[PDB]
């Protein structure tokens, strides 16, 4: 058969490791041109060619909280592959503190990436992709932590709940104005990534059946494939909705 | 490559509307499919419209017919091998408020929309567990399992029941390592014979105060999310709700 | 001051557990109450333990008995005047997975937990609408109407049905200016005969991984949210879910 | 009933000088609590306090909820007036009528500093000051139906109210697991007749449409006051981490 992302041009923030890496990998596999971003250009450069050549994928150093860099990022992708059709706001960071124990510096730093960065990408994505008949799709990475609380992830919970509902606002406005832009959120449960790998004992803790009923954590390809569905015209009637891939975590 | 390679699917109410499109795309992606429905003429024309008996067959079965469910699995397994995928899609509607619902309307709708889904889920678990099939049970709920509608009280009850019963099954299958996943799909308004035969339904649900996109969906919109859920691509998705509704429930 | 001044309530299953405490605090806040139950000895004692026939009375009625509902409303109206408040609290449990649920068990539980709430809601709307009563229908769902339980498949179905059916009723009543509100209450684990008779249930649900507060609740915890919902204090609350669960569904 | 439902409680109500917060403060005092109300404008604030009672039951403190250092002084002042705080209502909030697309970054940061950072400051400090004291403490965070559904013209506000919704669950869980005797819940009003709504031209008419609020009218501040009384009272000792929606049916359809 045929490529499910034929002619799509996608920005994937934080697309050099973990979930964002797999999203970029499967996007290219389905016919899309991809620009991945990340802060470490060393790590980011080798990540880009691990997927493919510069005719299908490229890396652009960019901090998702860099508002002005977002305009340059859209310009660079546009001159490389054509008008952007797909924005995956995946960059995010974690902070292992209860609300009580969160410093204001930790709070502000996490939210600048996890919330302001997603806002910058969604806002500019709408401005740059509306009214061009592109079948445009903005995919905002929330989490199961946008649906349930966690006593030791207070700031993260705030950021992911914000992404959850802000995305609905954007989806509604785009729909009511016939912008031809959809906005949806993805809510992964625990996924084996560097973020999880570097937290001591995280995978074993979240493999408890009282946490993930399947008794194991997921893999980055599990999130890649739902983003492929959401970037594709297969999902042209899906907007403002929450897509949960979590091993049953939130079902109990 | 075929996203449903080696899968064997039962799609109830697969002769019209959403279920027909689910069947169509399941076959397109490499699955063998048995579709059901009450009317045999519509059913045989439906199956042949999609393919030959090597990929798709029709079996006359009312989803509320408990005993018929075991025959349906047996028939599907003889034609195609072990069932891997059950799409509990058969369902009916009743345009009545809770206040105005007769008890016979209540019982009739729940026998199909709730008992039928229970029969297929329960038997699907029994017949598919512990076989390494990457089994997937896809239960058709609705946006009406998430929000109320003042004129579809019994339907609301049935779809809310399917929503939460499916989470029970998903959890039990996961905790027991059954290799069976269970998820619900929640379509918004979709252009189907159900909607076409309801006078002025499409115009009403195309209002922006109802569906923000200003139009209703098409059966393929639901087929493609069911393809994702039937495939091994979704091997970490269970107990979850997949909403394809034009923004209806986002406002 | 009485928060339920002038109110006349039917509380089904009001002879033990949660329903008993609801009736208790309803009378305390000035309501006249009819409680129902199947065992007449327990029922007469429940009523006498709260007050005399001037404030509270017992009627033997099975919530699944459709014709009995009309007699129940008639009896209550003749005793205390027009019914203003209906608490559909009667419910039962079955400790079976979806896979292991017999159709007999499925039908038994849903006849009480779903059909009974339907009968009480449908008749409550008919009998209380358009009378300036500040009428309130309070339907007892559960945390098991919000999340799944691998060993309570039929119960999950029933409580999910109650959750969404109640929204339908709330919307119709609000859009038609019936002066009837409908809301659902979602208790977490509560110390009642239902839980006490289930061996090990309290210990299981007191685990921090189940109830974060580390203990289960008490009947008065649900009585007080029901007083709020029955009172005119909540005149703008309809179609909503009131969760009193020790944090169970917040994680 | 025959007893003050908030006997012995000491409450801080941010944004307690108009609208919803004023009604919360009013009914809190009626049920026997001592209250400190905050706001930015002292003229409004001092008049609001006197409209409810004397300094034996209610006082005004001028405080911007986004002002982190002032949160410490606010709790200090409240303790000196009334004793240990038992109840925190994070109600101060502002709005911005802009789609996500049209939201300036300045508008984004300004609204979130009040609606999100302010609720974080007050929740974090409330836990620190009320934990482990046997007070039956309760933190009530004012979200909205706009923390449950989107609004195409309130992008930043949606973000703030979704954040409040889920951050509050985190705090509820931590407090419960640690036996802090602090509950945390969110309240989600639908449209309520307040200065915020009265000053938005056409807002009440728009939200009174049956397609928005099925009851065909918007609510009143006492509607939110009474669910806050329930949440601050020991009547709700088993309620934590939950969402209390008082919205005329708005989110049920
Ligand atoms: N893993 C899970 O279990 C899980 C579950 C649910 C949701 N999520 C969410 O999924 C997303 C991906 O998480 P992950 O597990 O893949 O994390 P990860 O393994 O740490 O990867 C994060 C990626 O984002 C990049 N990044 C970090 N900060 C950035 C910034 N300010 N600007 C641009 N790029 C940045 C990182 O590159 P540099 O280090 O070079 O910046 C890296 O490429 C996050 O939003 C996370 O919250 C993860
Ligand atoms: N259309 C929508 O807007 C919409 C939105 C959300 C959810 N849904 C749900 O999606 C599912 C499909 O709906 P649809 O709109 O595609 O309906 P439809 O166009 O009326 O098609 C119904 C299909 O089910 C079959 N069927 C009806 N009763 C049956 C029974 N007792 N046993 C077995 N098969 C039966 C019908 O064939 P026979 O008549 O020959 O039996 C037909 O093939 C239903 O569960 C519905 O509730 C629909
Ligand atoms: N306890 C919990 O943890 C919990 C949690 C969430 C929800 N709930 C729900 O709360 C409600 C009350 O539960 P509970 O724990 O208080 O139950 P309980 O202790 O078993 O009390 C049940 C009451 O209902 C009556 N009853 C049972 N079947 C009936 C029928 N067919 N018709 C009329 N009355 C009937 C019983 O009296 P007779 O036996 O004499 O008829 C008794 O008065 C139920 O809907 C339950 O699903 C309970
Ligand atoms: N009204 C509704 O329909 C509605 C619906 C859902 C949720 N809500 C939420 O309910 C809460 C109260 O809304 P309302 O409609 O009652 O608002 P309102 O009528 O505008 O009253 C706002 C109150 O907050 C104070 N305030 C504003 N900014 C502040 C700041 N930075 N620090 C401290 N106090 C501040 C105001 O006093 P000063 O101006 O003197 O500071 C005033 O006392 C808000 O969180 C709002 O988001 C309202
Ligand atoms: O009936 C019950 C029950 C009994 C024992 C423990 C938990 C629960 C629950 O959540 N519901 O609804
Ligand atoms: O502030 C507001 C508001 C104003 C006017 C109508 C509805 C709303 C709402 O839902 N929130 O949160
Ligand atoms: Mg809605
Ligand atoms: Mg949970």
């Amino acid at each position: 058969m045929t490529d499910r992302l034929k002619g799509k041009v996608a920005i994937v923030t934080g697309g050099t490791l973990g979930i964002g890496l797999a999203i970029a990998d499967k996007f290219v596999e389905e016919g899309a041109k991809v620009v991945i971003t990340g802060r470490h250009a060393d790590v980011g450069e080798k990540a880009a060619k691990s997927i493919g050549g510069t005719d299908v994928i490229r890396f652009v150093q960019h901090d998702a909280s860099d508002e002005a860099g977002w305009t340059k990022l859209f310009d660079t992708t546009e001159e490389a592959f054509g008008p952007v059709t797909t924005v995956v706001n995946n960059a995010g960071i974690a902070v292992s503190k209860s609300v009580e124990d969160t410093t204001t510096e930790e709070w502000r730093k996490l939210l600048s990436v996890n919330l302001d960065g997603v806002f910058f990408g969604t806002r500019l994505g709408i401005q740059r992709m509306k009214n061009k008949g592109l079948g445009a799709s903005i995919i905002n990475m929330s989490s199961i932590e946008g649906l349930v609380g966690d006593p030791t992830q207070g700031a993260y919970n705030a950021s992911k709940g914000a992404v959850r509902i802000m995305s609905k606002s954007a989806a509604l406005d785009c729909a009511l104005k016939d912008y031809d832009v959809r906005v949806n959120t993805v809510h992964p449960g625990p996924i084996k990534t560097p973020l999880v790998d570097d937290a001591e004992g995280a995978e074993e803790f979240f493999s408890q059946r009282t946490k993930t009923p399947m008794g194991h954590i997921g893999e980055p390809n599990d999130i890649a494939w739902i983003c492929v569905y959401l970037a594709s015209d297969e999902s042209k009637f899906a907007t403002g909705a929450e897509f949960v891939v979590d091993g049953g975590y939130t079902a109990q």
